C-alpha cells in the first residue's frame, strides 16, 4: 500500500516541499500524487517511489499520494499547514479622552493569521492582560469594556496576537498593535 | 552563494531524508554535498538545484551542501539530529529486604539514549519524584540514598527516562524500569 512521507508538514506561505509517494506492490499499475499545487518530478530510483516538489504553499492542503494496485486502489494524505503571522493587528480607532465612569468598550481587529488555530489574541493593559482569546472571523476581533476610572487616566492598552509554532517545532510569533492612551476627566468639565 | 534546506532536521535512528543544496551564481563551477552518508541524487531542473537522500542516520551528523563559485567558494550545512529512546532503562539489582535505619544507595543506570541533550533520568518512588538529572555517560547512572525506614516498607522506588522531543516538533518519550520493592525490618531479628 501507499504511504507519504512526511505525513505532517509546517511551512511558510509560499513556501514548498518535497513531498516522497511510496508503494509495496513490486510492480504497480499506477503511483502518483494527487494535487493542485505546480509539482515537479525527480530522478528517484527504484521507481517504487516517486518524489514531487510541491510549491505555491498559500494555503493548508493535503496532498494525495495513490497507487493504483488493480481495482480498488489504496492511497496516503500529507498534512501541509502553512503558517504567517497576522497581516495587521490593531484596536479600532478611539478618542482618548475618555469620561471617568463609561464603560468604555476596547475592540482589538486581526487580520489574516494561520493556521488560526494556534493564533491567540490579547487585549492588555500594558503588560497586564485582560481578555485572551483565539482568533476567529476576518477580520478576526475581540471585545472587552473598561468602566473608565479617575485612576485610568495615562493607562495606557494593546491587542497582541500569539502564533505559536512551538508544539509545531517552530517559535511562538507575536505582534503589538500600537498602544491606545487613555486620558480621563471628570465633570464639571472639559 | 550556497543554501541547504532544511537547516535543522529531527529524524528516528536509520530514517533518512532529503536535502536540497541549492546556490546563487547562475552558473557555478561545482555544487555538491559533502557528507559519508550514503546518499542519492536525484532529476530536480534549474541545475542550480541538487537534492540527495541521506540514508543510514545513525548518528548526529552535519551534512554540508558545498557550491563552488571559483577560487575561494562557499557552503552550508545542515544539522541532523538522530533520535532514539534509550535500549535499557533500570535499576542495579538490590535486595528487596533491608534493615531500618541505613542510608540505602538507589542508582539507576541507563543505556544508549539520544540526543542526551533531551534525555532526563529520574528516579522516583512511586508516583513521587526523587533524583531527577540528565543522561550523561554509558551507561549513563544517577544515584541517591535512601535513609530506609520502617515505613518504607511495601514502599517501591523506580527509574523512569524521558526524552523530550516535543520542542523540536515530536513527542515526549519516556520509558520506566521494573520496580524495585523495598522490605524493611527493624532488629531483634530476621
Ligand atoms: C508579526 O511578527 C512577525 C514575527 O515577529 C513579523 O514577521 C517577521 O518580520 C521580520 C522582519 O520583516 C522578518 O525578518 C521575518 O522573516 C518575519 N517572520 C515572519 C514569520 O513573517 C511580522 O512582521 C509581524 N507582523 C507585522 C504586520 O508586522
Ligand atoms: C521506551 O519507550 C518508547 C516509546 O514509548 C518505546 O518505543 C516504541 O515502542 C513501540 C513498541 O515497540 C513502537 O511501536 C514505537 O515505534 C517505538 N518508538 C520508538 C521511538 O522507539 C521503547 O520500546 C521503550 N524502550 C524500551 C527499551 O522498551
Ligand atoms: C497549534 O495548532 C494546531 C493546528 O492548527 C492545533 O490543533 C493545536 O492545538 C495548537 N496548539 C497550540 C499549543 O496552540
Ligand atoms: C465594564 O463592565 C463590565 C460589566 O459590568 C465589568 O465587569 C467591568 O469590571 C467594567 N470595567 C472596569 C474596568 O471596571
Ligand atoms: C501603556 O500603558 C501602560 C499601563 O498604563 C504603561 O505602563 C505603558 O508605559 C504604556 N505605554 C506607552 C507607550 O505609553
Ligand atoms: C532538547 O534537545 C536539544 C538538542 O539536543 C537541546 O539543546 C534542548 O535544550 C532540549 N530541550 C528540551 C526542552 O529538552
Ligand atoms: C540518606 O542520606 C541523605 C544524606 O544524609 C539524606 O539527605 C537523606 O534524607 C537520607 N534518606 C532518607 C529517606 O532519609
Ligand atoms: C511502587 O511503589 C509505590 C510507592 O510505595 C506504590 O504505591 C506502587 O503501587 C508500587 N508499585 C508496585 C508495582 O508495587
Amino acid at each position: 500500500q501507499t504511504s507519504v512521507s512526511p505525513s505532517k508538514v509546517i511551512l511558510p506561505r509560499g513556501g514548498s516541499v518535497l513531498v516522497t509517494c511510496s508503494t509495496s506492490c513490486d510492480q504497480p499499475k499506477l503511483l502518483g500524487i494527487e494535487t493542485p499545487l505546480p509539482k515537479k518530478e525527480l530522478l528517484l530510483p527504484g521507481n517504487n517511489r516517486k518524489v514531487y516538489e510541491l510549491s505555491n504553499v498559500q494555503e493548508d492542503s493535503q496532498p494525495m499520494c495513490y497507487s493504483n494496485c488493480p481495482d480498488g486502489q489504496s492511497t496516503a494524505k500529507t498534512f501541509l499547514t502553512v503558517y504567517w503571522t497576522p497581516e495587521r493587528v490593531e484596536l479600532a480607532p478611539l478618542p482618548s479622552w475618555q469620561p471617568v465612569g463609561k464603560n468604555l468598550t476596547l475592540r482589538c481587529q486581526v487580520e489574516g493569521g494561520a493556521p488560526r488555530a494556534n493564533l491567540t489574541v490579547v487585549l492588555l493593559r500594558g503588560e497586564k492582560e485582560l481578555k485572551r482569546e483565539p482568533a476567529v472571523g476576518e477580520p478576526a476581533e475581540v471585545t472587552t469594556t473598561v468602566l473608565v476610572r479617575r485612576d485610568h487616566h495615562g493607562a495606557n492598552f494593546s491587542c497582541r496576537t500569539e502564533l505559536d509554532l512551538r508544539p509545531q517545532g517552530l517559535e511562538l510569533f507575536e505582534n503589538t498593535s500600537a498602544p491606545y492612551q487613555l486620558q480621563t476627566f471628570v465633570l464639571p468639565a472639559t
